[PDB]
């Protein structure tokens, strides 16, 4: 209704998340080419989404079902800014700071579009995606591009368990559920410029994953990196399921372990990241594993793209990225190695076009 989709659905198994640069140059210019692409794309979104078929699409799904294809489009600042539209840049709108840590790729970062492609099956997902490269490309063209998965719904016991990510943690308990005013409080614009609200706030990192020193660290060890069991996912302040836990029951950053010990360490992931920790705020992480293989200097690369949605990233991601960046334990097992922002605007009305109000 209100909202893009590709946010609060159940993130399916494939990822393919693209962001573009707009090719021309000067401010009138590349505002007349911003139209042009949002126009097109909401359209097309709107047929592959349906599951109808696109003219001039490839037969490389011919034979296929829909998959659960979601397609989500976002704003970069400096498309705002390129075009002139420097004034509609909300607040919450603001560049993501550099922070301490950072090894950002800058060809992998930014971009003035990201599209965000979902889907359960990894040719309708890269199908899809390739459909709208094809579409914007003579006034876009990709700058970085990254594909992600999460555990299938076929092969999982249940569809809508928490997904583990290559660390083997549990990965997402304390996000706000779908549907709740938690969520619609942490992930949906409800103030501001009229083109932003019910629209969300999209930060991207690409998060490299250090699998062989974490590797090295026993269950115990790598638990307290978290703050909650490895196992089954509870906080290591509450009791294991089996002896009265639930991953349900919420970190006591004060309680003592058996052992006499603060059970959460005061450099836990989940210490630094906790709402109570930065005003209540919340945010949406709807991130993807990634495996790329090898890097240029034979090493391995995979980790998480992780990918949060929030109705301010300065209260949100920014605040928390800024905690863990100082202290937490996790930083030595991962680098952060892209950022990019995004507003993802309203759903359009019928015949309209996303973010229709930056051009009147
Ligand atoms: C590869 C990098 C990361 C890994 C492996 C990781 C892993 C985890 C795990 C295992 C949890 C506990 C279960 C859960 O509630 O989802 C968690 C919670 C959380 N993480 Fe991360 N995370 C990473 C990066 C980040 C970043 C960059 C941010 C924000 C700047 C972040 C913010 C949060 C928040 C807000 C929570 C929930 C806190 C709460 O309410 O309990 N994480 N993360």
């Amino acid at each position: 209704g209100r909202h893009q989709p590709g946010i609060a659905d159940r993130p399916p198994a494939q990822l393919v998340f693209t962001a573009y640069d707009l090719t021309t140059s000067g401010p009138a210019a590349v505002r007349t080419s911003l139209a042009a692409v949002l126009r097109t794309w909401t359209a097309a979104a709107a047929v592959l989404m349906r599951g109808e078929p696109l003219d001039g699409a490839e037969r490389d799904t011919q034979g296929l079902g829909p998959a659960g294809l979601t397609i989500t489009i976002g704003l970069g600042a400096s498309a705002l800014r390129r075009a002139g539209l420097d004034a509609q840049i909300p607040a919450e709108f603001a560049d993501i700071p550099a922070m301490p840590g950072d090894q950002l790729d800058l060809a992998r970062s930014g971009g003035d579009l990201g599209v965000q492609v979902c889907a359960e099956d990894p040719m309708v997902a890269v199908s899809a995606s390739r459909q709208m490269r094809r579409l914007a490309a003579q006034d876009a063209r990709p700058r970085w591009i990254q594909r992600g998965f999460l555990r299938s719904a076929a092969a999982a016991f249940n569809p809508g368990s928490t997904p583990r990510n290559l660390m083997g943690q549990i990965d997402g308990t304390d996000n706000p559920g779908p549907g709740t005013p938690r969520f619609d409080r942490a992930v949906w614009v409800s103030s501001g410029p009229e083109w932003m609200r019910d629209g969300s706030y999209l930060v991207c990192r690409r998060i490299r994953m250090l699998l062989d020193a974490w590797a090295r660290l026993d269950e115990t060890a790598q638990s307290a990196v978290i703050g909650r069991r490895k196992s089954d996912g509870t906080a290591l302040s509450a009791p294991p399921v089996g002896q009265g836990g639930a991953e349900t029951i919420q970190p006591d950053f004060t309680a003592r372990a058996a052992d006499g010990s603060l059970a959460i360490a005061g450099n836990a992931h989940v210490r630094l990241s906790h709402p109570s920790f930065h005003g209540g705020i919340a945010m949406l992480r709807r991130g993807y594993s990634y495996d790329d293989g090898l890097d240029s200097a034979g090493e391995p690369d995979a980790g998480l793209f992780f990918a949060a949605y929030q109705a301010d990233p300065r209260t949100a991601f920014v605040a928390v990225q800024r905690t863990l960046a100082a202290g937490d334990a996790l930083n030595t097992f991962i680098r952060h190695t892209s950022s990019a922002l995004f507003a993802v605007p309203p759903a359009a009305p019928a015949g309209g076009f996303l973010a229709q109000g930056l051009f009147g």
